RNA sequence: GGGCUUGUAGCUCAGGUGGUUAGAGCGCACCCCUGAUAAGGGUGAGGUCGGUGGUUCAAGUCCACUCAGGCCCAC
């Protein structure tokens, strides 16, 4: 008759293929129709609460593998929290102003000019929603649970509102005001451009060479040589403003003819050169410290009035000669280090290349031709010049294809320096996960400039100020935070829909237009100040949010970016960090660790891992890496990926199926009356359990991938698992070692999967759905398993017992080879003392070898002669076992039975088939 | 160029105060099993630690320089 009748095989119809693809958009659709969040939240509803705050990623675009490391990093954490019963909210948000967005309704054929800024500003609205949608879709397909329901926005009322709060506290107290900075002007436009807007093409550039003397006296500290000048803009001639010195370069040079001027060190070569001078090559003499020549008051002729200084500098030494000269009218850093220091802001020009006050001959002209033949007057004609033509790429108006030129433009800017101390020691009062980070930081709010915070664009929310006819700047409390009370209840549309008067207060009036008539202000806040504030308009908003957050996380780029403009901001305005914790992780790189680029063609999207592989591989791919550093994804590491999803699936398919006929609430083996093979793998059971909660605690996420694979293939897969199938498949079913091992196997079935919850999410709920008797729906509305102490002299005891097991394994596997045995039950081990262990005395506290090694018979003998091999543990024989195979456990036996049909049954398997019948 | 950061076996990772033949899991090779079977067991082969030079009796582990990466600036 047949056999396998009377076995216990495992039963489950939890698959061995994960079908990820298919299975994980139904388990998210139930989880949302119970409204899970929400209940996850209930049932810790008055505990401890843990606030991880989200940083708002931009409403454009597809989400990358970025936003997937990041999201699914915020989900293990929350998800942890909430299992140790933490109250733990996780709002997403979306950033939804900015540029880039204009852009793209601009690129779409939207077109500014042809609706008004009102009309203009809800099509913006209309189309970061809709981007909001297919991202928030993505987002929840990697399984992160969160109020997406609910998200909070940057274009909600209450947001902008508590925005608008933040500026007016940071006004009061003196850290906000109006000055000028250089920007991207196109006279062809008449408006100013972001970066986005320029694109270079060669021009017909003019550059020629004015030395200028060095007259006076504070600056004769070293003789009167003049002072070369080199601009490849003549029209940025009629700026006196300073000159140049890079601090610890010095040279000087001073050298014969001319008037012994200034060169440099590493310049001179590349200098005279060029000056057609070389008149015998002649020797330098006194050169005189670049660097310390602060100071060195020069009037600079062209029909000046007023001497240039020359301060500390930043990048100046190459091809370009030493002599730079300044004039914070038209330059970037031209304008930073020069203005430290009394200077006046200089030139003119009109949104069109005309200009009008301190323009001589040229008094209404143009910034070009006016220049290289106007202008051209004052040049060699006292400045020894040299007039040439040169061709370089130049700043030029993308839809005009015309020139740009930089310009002095009035912007605003809040005031780091006041308020830089303060960072700081909020900074070092912040925890980090890792010490560079808290430096990285630092250093960053340490050597930061002045913020702009306006732009002259329309997608934002306004700078809430107002002007008074007479002089200008209204900004009071009053008046900022009635604009808040107008925002919080309309949105910041009600700005560009309404007149000055009707966004002021009570029938506003002030010393200013004593026609009580004013004017308001254009600008929009950098989005920087939007997210910056997320902790005012949602963390202190919020009901279910507290405003100091447990901890931020993000990527290395939010050192410059929300980490820095959100700490800025929450110090100016509430003297603490909005953040006790700030955990930072590194970007996604190729297989190489070099940028994906799309050129290059190795890039892998989320949408596609998910999409082929399963939401479940993306995360555990996720907590494989060390994300404190850039991580690499590519198609061979997935596939390692997705060999180890498959084999911690299997496992678990294994265990369930040996637990389906387990009643846990009546069929469970007290602790005290387990075999102790099964209390052993209960310890191990509790040591992983330990180890993994503690990894958890320390956000180690790579440490659980790691040990989750040891356990799960050495002490499960390899050993406990293997060595069962002679008991869960032959002893009678409801047995006291069967159910012994059951009532292990189940307790590691249900913990490793809670245990595992957290990263594992759809797995976790399908293992969960397909496990008798759990008390909860829902592993993720389960709490995580209690961390007990671990009996250590047990596991030291098996410990080497297991080491003891690989030498009979090698012994094994050498009598395999020879053809003696096949699988390890046709083996008959014996084995002793050796020098190296005491074998015979240590075995001797061990129940059924033969089960544990998987053989059919095991002998102790105390010594054998010089035939055994020699081993670690002792000295090993191994040979064919003695009897015949049992046809229902394959067990070698000397005494085989037949009961009924059945022959060929050792003993112990007539006993349990005669107890079925 | 500046701040911070990374480089150990095919892959992902361990390797306190420097000290015998650098560890793990996977993968791979070969063998066994065929009662987890688009499964399972076993053995074994692979790194000299990005490079060079030093400190030291002795360095993956300390120093210097260097190469190739990364984020953010300078640009
Ligand atoms: C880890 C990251 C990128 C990456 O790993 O790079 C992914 C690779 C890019 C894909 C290449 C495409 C081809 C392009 C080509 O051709 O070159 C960066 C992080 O991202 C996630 C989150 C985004 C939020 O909005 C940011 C917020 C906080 C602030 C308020 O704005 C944030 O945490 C951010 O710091
Ligand atoms: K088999
Ligand atoms: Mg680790
Ligand atoms: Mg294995
Ligand atoms: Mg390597
Ligand atoms: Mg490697
Ligand atoms: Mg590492
Ligand atoms: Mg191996
Ligand atoms: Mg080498
Ligand atoms: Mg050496
Ligand atoms: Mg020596
Ligand atoms: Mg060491
Ligand atoms: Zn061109
Ligand atoms: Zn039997």
């Amino acid at each position: 008759m047949d056999y396998e009748k009377t076995l216990l095989m495992p039963k489950t119809d939890f698959p061995m293929r994960g079908g990820l693809p298919n299975k994980e958009p139904q388990i998210q659709e139930k989880w949302d129709a119970e409204d899970q969040y929400h209940k996850a939240l209930e049932k810790n509803k008055g505990n401890e609460t843990f606030i991880l705050h989200d940083g708002p990623p931009y409403a454009n675009g597809n989400l990358h593998m970025g936003h997937a490391l990041n999201k699914i990093l915020k989900d293990f954490i929350v998800r942890y929290k909430t299992m140790q019963g933490f109250y733990a909210p996780y709002v997403p948000g979306w950033d939804t102003h900015g540029l880039p967005i204009e852009q793209a309704l601009t690129k779409k054929g939207v077109d500014r000019k042809k609706m008004s800024t009102a009309e203009f500003r809800e099509k913006c609205k209309e189309f970061a929603l809709e981007q909001i949608e297919l991202q928030k879709k993505d987002f929840r397909r990697l399984g992160v649970r969160g109020d997406f329901n609910d998200p909070y926005i940057t274009l909600k009322p209450e947001y902008e509102a508590a925005q608008i709060r933040i500026f007016g506290e940071m006004a009061d107290k003196g850290l906000i005001y109006k000055g000028k900075k250089p920007v991207y002007w196109s006279p062809s436009s008449e408006s100013s451009l972001a970066e986005a807007e320029i694109e270079y093409h060669d021009k017909r550039s003019a550059s020629i060479y004015v030395a200028f003397n060095v007259k006076d006296d504070k600056g004769v500290v070293d003789a009167d040589a003049k002072f070369i000048i080199w601009t490849t803009t003549p029209w940025t001639i009629p700026s006196n403003v300073a000159i140049t010195v890079h601090p610890e370069l010095k040279y000087g040079q001073y050298n014969v003819n001319g008037e012994k001027y200034i060169i440099a060190e590493a310049l001179s070569d590349a200098v005279a050169e060029a000056l057609d001078w070389d008149k015998a090559s002649i020797k330098l003499e006194k050169e005189y410290t670049g660097k310390e020549l602060e100071w060195v008051v020069a009037q600079h002729p062209f029909l000046d009035r007023e001497s240039l200084v020359i301060n500390g500098d930043h990048v100046t030494t190459d091809a370009g000669t030493g002599c730079v000269h300044t004039a914070p009218g038209h330059g970037e850093d031209d304008y930073i280090v020069g203005q430290q220091y009394e200077l006046p802001v200089i030139s003119p020009i009109d949104d069109k290349g005309v200009f009008t006050e301190e323009g001589g001959q040229f008094e209404g002209m143009f910034y070009d031709k006016a220049n290289k033949a106007v202008t051209d007057l004052l040049t060699e004609k006292g400045a020894l010049l040299k007039l040439d033509f040169i061709t370089h790429s130049y700043p030029h108006d993308w839809r005009t294809k015309k020139p740009v030129i930089f310009r002095a433009t009035p912007q605003w800017f809040a005031s780091i320096s006041k308020v830089r101390q303060d960072i700081l020691d909020a900074i070092e009062n912040t925890n980090f996960k890792v010490n560079w980070g808290k430096t990285r930081i630092y250093n960053m709010v340490r050597d930061r400039g002045e913020w702009v915070i306006s732009r002259q664009r329309v997608w934002g929310v306004p700078l809430p100020v107002f002007y008074a006819e007479n002089g200008e700047i209204i900004m009071t409390k009053e008046t900022v935070n009635h604009v808040a009370d107008l925002f919080a209840e309309h949105g910041s549309n009600i700005w560009f829909e309404r007149e000055a008067k009707d966004l002021l207060p009570e029938g506003f009036t002030h010393p200013g237009s004593p026609n009580g008539t004013f004017t308001k202000e254009t600008d929009i806040m950098d989005v920087w100040f939007d997210s910056g504030s997320s902790h005012r308009g949602v963390l202190e908003t919020r009901p279910e949010l507290s405003f100091p957050a447990d901890m931020y996380l993000e990527g290395s780029d939010q050192y410059r970016g929300w980490f820095n403009s959100s700490i800025t901001t929450s110090v100016a305005t509430r003297g603490v960090s909005p953040y006790k914790f700030l955990l930072s992780h590194g970007f996604v790189m190729d297989g190489e660790g070099k940028k994906m680029s799309k050129s290059l063609g190795n890039v892998i999207v989320p949408d596609q891992v998910v999409k082929q592989k399963g939401a479940d591989i993306a995360r555990l791919w996720v907590s494989s890496t060390d994300y404190l550093a850039d991580v690499r994804i590519s198609d061979e590491i997935l596939k390692q990926t997705s060999d180890d999803y498959r084999k911690i699936r299997n496992t678990l398919r294994f265990m369930l199926g040996n637990i389906n006929d387990f009643n846990p609430d009546t069929d469970s083996i007290p602790e005290s009356e387990l075999l102790e093979v099964d209390r052993y793998l209960l310890n191990r059971l509790r040591e992983f359990t330990a180890s993994t909660i503690n990894n958890y605690e320390n956000f180690d996420y790579l440490n659980i991938y790691q040990e989750v694979q040891n356990f799960i293939n050495v002490e499960l897969s390899n050993f406990y698992l293997d060595y069962g199938k002679d008991i869960l498949y032959i002893e009678q079913r409801d047995s006291h070692i069967r159910r012994s091992m059951q009532t292990v196997l189940y307790q590691i079935l249900v913990d490793m999967t809670k245990l595992l919850a957290p990263i594992l999410v759809h797995t976790a709920e399908e293992v969960w759905s397909h496990t008798p008797h759990v008390k909860e729906e829902s592993v993720h509305l389960a709490d995580m398993p209690k961390v007990v102490e671990v009996d250590q002299a047990l596991l030291d005891k098996w410990r080497t017992f297991m080491n003891l097991r690989d030498d009979v394994n090698r012994a094994l596997e050498t009598a395999r080879n020879e053809k003696v045995i096949g699988k390890s039950l046709e083996a008959k081990v014996t084995i002793a003392s050796n020098d190296k262990f005491n074998a015979s005395e240590f075995l001797t506290s061990f129940d059924a070898l033969h089960q544990l090694f998987i053989v059919s018979q095991v002998k102790v003998v105390d010594k054998l002669d010089d035939q055994a091999t020699a081993y670690e543990h002792g000295d090993i024989v191994i040979e064919h076992a003695d009897g015949e195979k049992c046809e229902r456990c394959w067990n070698y036996s000397e005494d085989l039975g037949a009961v009924d049909e059945l022959t060929h049954l050792c003993p112990r398997c007539q006993q349990v088939v005669k107890s079925l019948v």
